[PDB]
C-alpha cells in the first residue's frame, strides 16, 4: 500500500560519539513533542532494587483510573538509546487514554551494560509492580509493554514469567525485534531508508550482545522458543514499512496457533517508530488500539 503523506514528508526531511548519539536521538524525541505536546499527567519519579542494581521509574497516574492492572513499558531505542524522557509523549498518552497506571522503566543500557542485563532488571521491576499494585488498588498481573527494542524485552519477560512466578495479564508488543538470526523478506526489502537500517540494527547488536552465538539464545530472540502455549494475551503492532515487520507478524501468527488469545494489527503506510512520533496521527490510533484491547483483559 503507498507510504503514508505525512511519513513520506518526514522521510524526505531527514538530514558521533556514543554521548553524542544518545544526545541526537533525544533531541530529536524533544523536537518531535514540541511539535505535538504530550497531555499533562500525574508522575512520581522512583528507584527499583534489581539483581543488576537500581533502576529508575517513572510511575504515570491517570486522572481517572479505568484499567484493573498496572502496566510495565519498556522503552526502546536498539537497546542502546532511550530513556524515560524520550518515551514520555507515548507513556503519558497510554496512561490518561487507557486510565493506567504506568510503570516506565530507565533499564541499563548497551554497551555498558550487555544482554542479558536488562532483561533482568525488566523482569524484576515486574514483580515489584507486581508485589506494589494492590496497594494502588490493582489486580496483582501486570500488563508488559515496549516499542521496538522494549518490545523485544516485553516479549521475553512474558517468556520467562511463569517460570519466574511473575503474574502476567497481557503483553503489548510495539514493532518488537524478536528474531536476531533469521532473515525476513521485510528485512530484505525495507533495510535502508525506512528510518531504521540495516547498519544500525548490526551495530546496536554488536551493542548489546556479548559475542555473535547470543543471537541464537531466546532471551535475545524470543520467536525462537518452540513453545509459545498458555503466554499472556499478546497484542502486536507492526508498520508496514519497517524491515522488523515480518518477524512482528510471525510471532503473532505463532502465538494465534499456540492457543494464545492474539490481536495482530499492522498500521499500513507506516514505518518503524510511528508510536513515539506524535505528527502521524496513526501513533494516537495506535494508542486506541492498545485501550481496546485491554478492554477485553477482563
Amino acid at each position: 500500500m503507498p507510504l503514508d503523506p505525512r511519513v513520506e514528508q518526514f522521510l524526505a526531511q531527514m538530514p558521533l560519539s556514543l554521548a553524542e548519539a544518545r544526545q541526537q536521538f533525544k533531541q530529536g524525541a524533544l523536537l518531535l513533542d514540541q511539535m505535538v505536546p504530550p497531555p499533562p499527567v500525574d508522575t512520581e519519579d522512583g528507584t527499583v532494587v534489581t539483581t543488576h542494581g537500581p533502576v529508575r521509574i517513572r510511575r504515570y497516574i491517570p486522572d481517572r483510573l479505568r484499567f484493573s492492572h498496572p502496566l510495565v513499558f519498556y522503552h526502546g531505542g536498539g537497546f542502546v538509546f532511550g530513556d524515560i524522557d524520550t518515551h514520555h509523549g507515548l507513556v503519558a498518552r497510554l496512561c490518561q487514554t487507557v486510565g493506567a497506571t504506568v510503570i516506565s522503566v530507565d533499564y541499563s543500557l548497551a554497551p555498558e551494560a550487555k544482554f542479558p542485563v536488562p532483561v533482568a532488571e525488566c523482569i524484576d521491576v515486574a514483580r515489584w509492580a507486581a508485589h506494589e499494585a494492590p496497594g494502588w488498588g490493582l489486580k496483582p498481573s501486570i500488563v508488559v509493554a515496549g516499542d521496538s527494542a522494549g518490545g523485544n524485552l516485553a516479549a521475553v519477560v512474558s517468556q520467562r514469567a511463569k517460570d519466574e512466578s511473575l503474574p502476567i495479564a497481557a503483553q503489548l508488543l510495539f514493532y518488537p525485534a524478536l528474531d536476531m538470526v533469521h532473515e525476513t523478506p521485510s528485512k530484505r526489502d525495507f533495510a535502508r531508508g525506512y528510518l531504521l537500517e540495516a547498519d544500525a540494527m548490526q551495530w546496536f547488536g554488536e551493542q548489546y550482545l556479548r559475542t555473535p552465538d547470543d543471537v541464537s539464545h531466546p532471551w535475545a530472540s524470543p520467536a525462537l522458543s518452540p513453545d509459545l502455549t498458555g503466554l499472556p494475551p499478546a497484542l502486536v503492532i507492526t508498520a508496514e514499512y519497517d524491515p522488523l515487520r515480518d518477524e512482528g507478524e510471525a510471532y503473532a501468527e505463532a502465538l494465534r496457533a499456540a492457543g494464545v488469545p492474539t490481536e495482530q494489527i499492522r498500521f499500513d503506510g507506516m514505518i518503524h517508530g510511528f508510536m513515539t512520533m506524535p505528527i502521524f496521527p496513526q501513533m494516537e490510533a495506535a494508542i486506541e488500539a492498545v485501550a481496546r484491547f485491554l478492554e477485553r483483559i477482563d
